[PDB]
Parts: C-alpha cells; sequence; structure tokens
C-alpha cells in the first residue's frame, strides 16, 4: 500500500546552521495537490499545515514562525521537505511527517543540535 | 473543514478493568469504508490500523495483542472507538486518533490509571 | 558503615489523604542533634533542609510549604520521617532522604498517587 | 554552615574528549581526612565513593569501568574533581557532588555531549 519513508533517519545539526529534513511518498504520475495534505510536528507542536495547495499559518508554533518552510517544488517529486533555518537547541527532538495522498502514514525523524557553551548556556 | 473531536480527552481508568476511548470524524451520508484510514498509537507503540476496512496488526506493539480492538460498528456512526482490556499500568499515558477520511486530523487523550499497592508493586518491575 | 535503610521504597497514596515516608538511620547512644543533617527532597526540589536542629526554610520549595514536615519526634530513635498532609498529583515521582551523620548515604523512594477522575481532571488542565 | 560549590553549573564537551568536572567546599584550616564523604554521582548511577582515603569500586556503576576517578591531591585545597575519560554520549546528563565535612551539602551539573553525525548514528 501507500508508505511514508524516511532515508535520513536522523539529522546531526549545529546551532545556529539550516537544516532539510526529508520524507518520500510515492507520486505515480503528476501530483494531484487537491488530495495531498503534508503535516509536520515535533513534540505536538505544530510547524506545517500543508492543504489543497497551501500552507495555513493558524496554528503555526510560535517558535516556528518564519523559520521553517515546506519546499512545494519537492512535493511533485514525491518529497515532502521541511526546510529549517537559524536551528536552536529547542529544535533538537523527533519531529513526524505525516501524509495523506490517496493512503496515509507517517515516519518520524530524529534530530539532535551540537552548540557552543553560550548558547548552551542560555538554554539551560 | 475535517476536523476530529473527542468529548473526553482524559480517561481515569481503575487497573484491571476495561476501558474505550473514543474520536469523533465527520460522516457526511454513509461511511465509505474505502476511504477511511485510522491509526491508534499510544507513545509510538502502535495498536490499531485499520485500512481499506479491516484491522492491520502490522506493526503492531506486543503489549497490545489480544487487548485492544476497534468497534467496527460505531466507525459508521463517525465514532472511532478503541477497546483496551485489562488495563495495565503500563497503559498510562497520551494516547493518539489519526484519521484519514476525504480530509486528515489527529487527536491526542490522556489516560491515568489507578491501581492499589499488589498491582503497583508487580509494576514496580 | 553508616547505612540509611528504608522499610516501604515504594507508597502508594490517594489522593487528598497524608502520608509518612520513613527513612532510618543508625543511632547508637544518644542522639547528637548537632551532628546530624537530613535533606529530603523530590526530583531536585527540597523539601527539608535540617542541619543541627534548625530546620532551614529557604529553599523549600513553595509546593511544599504549608504541607511538609520532618517528624523531629522519630530522630533520637533513628527515623526521619517526612510527613505530607493532603497529597496532591504533583506529589507523585521520587524522593530522595539524604542523611549525614558521622559518614552520609541516601535512599529513594517512589511515590504513585491514585486520585478520582474529578482531582485528575483539575490538575490535567490547570496544573 | 557548610557549602559545596561548582564553579560551573555546565558542561560542554566533545565526544572522546576528557572531562574534568569540579566541585568546592569549605576548608579554611586543613586538614582532617576522616571527617570526609564524597560521592559523584549521575542519574542514580554510583561513579565514585571515597571515605577514608580510598575509593571502594564495589559499587561503581559498569559503565564507568575504568574511566572514572577522583584526583585525591587536591582535596586539601578545596577541591573535589571528577575525571572522565573517553567522553560517550550516555555521559551527557545532570551530575551530584555530593560531600559531608563537619556539614553537609550538594550541587548539581549539567553536561551536554556534542558529537560528530558517525558518533550519533551508533547507537542512533
Ligand atoms: C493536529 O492538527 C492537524 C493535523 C493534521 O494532520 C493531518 C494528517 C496528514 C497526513 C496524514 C495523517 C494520517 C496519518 C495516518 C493515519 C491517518 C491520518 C494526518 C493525521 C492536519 C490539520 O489540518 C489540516 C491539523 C490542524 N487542524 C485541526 C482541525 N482543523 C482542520 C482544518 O483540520
Ligand atoms: C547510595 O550509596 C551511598 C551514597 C553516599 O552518599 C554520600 C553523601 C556524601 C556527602 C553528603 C551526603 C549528604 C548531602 C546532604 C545532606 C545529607 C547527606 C551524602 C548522602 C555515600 C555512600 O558511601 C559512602 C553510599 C554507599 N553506602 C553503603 C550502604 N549501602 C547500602 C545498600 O545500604
Amino acid at each position: 500500500a501507500f508508505t511514508v519513508t524516511v532515508p535520513k533517519d536522523l539529522y546531526v545539526v549545529e546551532y545556529g546552521s539550516n537544516m532539510t529534513i526529508e520524507c518520500k511518498f510515492p507520486v505515480e504520475k503528476q501530483l494531484d495537490l487537491a488530495a495531498l495534505i503534508v503535516y509536520w510536528e515535533m513534540e505536538d507542536k505544530n510547524i506545517i499545515q500543508f492543504v489543497h495547495g497551501e500552507e495555513d499559518l493558524k496554528v503555526q508554533h510560535s517558535s516556528y514562525r518564519q523559520r521553517a518552510r515546506l519546499l512545494k517544488d519537492q512535493l511533485s517529486l514525491g518529497n515532502a521537505a521541511l526546510q529549517i533555518t537559524d536551528v536552536k537547541l529547542q529544535d533538537a527532538g523527533v519531529y513526524r511527517c505525516m501524509i495523506s495522498y490517496g493512503g496515509a502514514d507517517y515516519k518520524r525523524i530524529t534530530v539532535k543540535v551540537n552548540a557552543p557553551y553560550a548558547a548552551a548556556l542560555e538554554h539551560h
């Protein structure tokens, strides 16, 4: 049936850098945006809400405003790519991509953030 | 849009008894089973996967073998009801019902388990 | 060797009741209160700091001020007993009794709180 | 009014490096050895049990075989430092320096371990 795959299970990112975490899902022919729903979260906090082809920033959690985006152009190749800028220590943890596309599945990804001491002190 | 609702997001449960935790979803006219997908999990342990009209016990966690049931009758009422038999202390925690039915959503339900000393001491290892 | 000991390391208590958690330490002759130090703590919130007979009220968490006390009567019997009145769901978790009395040791104790749905609903939404 | 004190609350150390976590206490006049118990632990695990001038390594936890040692000549200066060799990701977490010396206190130290991708991938 329908399966979301994560080739990369684990991301190790430096404080302040960028990360793009990815989930694959089968697109047989052209992509039908009307039947596609892509939800991204970490630890119950909403990051991405993609329905009928568009982002909805209504329940996007405070700490991800203007740092996170779904790369709409990857969707046609069957890649839900969540791009996050200016990574913080609070971004470490488990993420989840939930995809509904004539079928539905989700996977998790684990993010680890390395940081020097000054950033680590402020987050303590 | 498509909203999953939970009438109770907190259940309090006596050890060893049975519980049914519920998630409601919109059913327009008559349920189309072909278009319905339901996952029930707790803390990343899969309990139920329901696809194409049947229960998938594929990545089910072993502590839910023969204890966890989805009431199929209630799906046609728009009610994804998870029944868990003989509740144990390890059943305490956060549950997720994930529902795809032309649209998609999920809700969390917290289950608290009360137990007397004898059960609690055995769970203590 | 100085061995702090615990008769129950597991307590199961109902919401709203009172609990007394016991820690025992050897007292061979008469109690020398000047050499006794008792700390009671719950997941790094300090509940009692008892030094040389004086209960330190500098660092008692707001959560336990008004509800926790050390039973001074049992000290010369070799018992450092923490009493918590009107148990709340917040009280559940691992406690430590740390004792310095010519030597030093500590023990952990796990506390589980049962509560009716009504108390559980209050804590779930408003704690 | 004996008080244990730590120069720094937080350590950020690299995987595979060596770490000394420092901890201090009242010793104005010197230097009765026999009134001294030093106990180092990490999240319930015993690392260091110092009494009467020697470590007793019967309670020492298995993950600290050959890697944890107290450096005993600086206690005279009021310094009880725990040395950890070949820092592993397992070593991240909250440490406790417990000292009884005519009085008793203890202080917490948090350790965070940065590691490259290839090190993080095992575990995961
Ligand atoms: C937690 O708030 C969510 C979560 C969403 O996950 C959707 C999702 C996507 C892909 C797949 C799945 C899914 C996976 C496995 C089984 C069943 C379903 C889901 C579960 C989608 C969401 O809005 C589209 C919202 C937010 N709104 C909640 C109610 N209002 C609306 C407009 O809806
Ligand atoms: C948990 O095994 C410990 C823990 C120890 O903490 C020592 C310590 C050091 C300095 C201070 C303190 C302390 C701090 C604040 C207030 C009161 C006391 C402690 C508490 C010291 C220990 O041996 C010196 C041992 C081993 N005890 C052997 C008995 N074994 C059993 C099973 O029964």
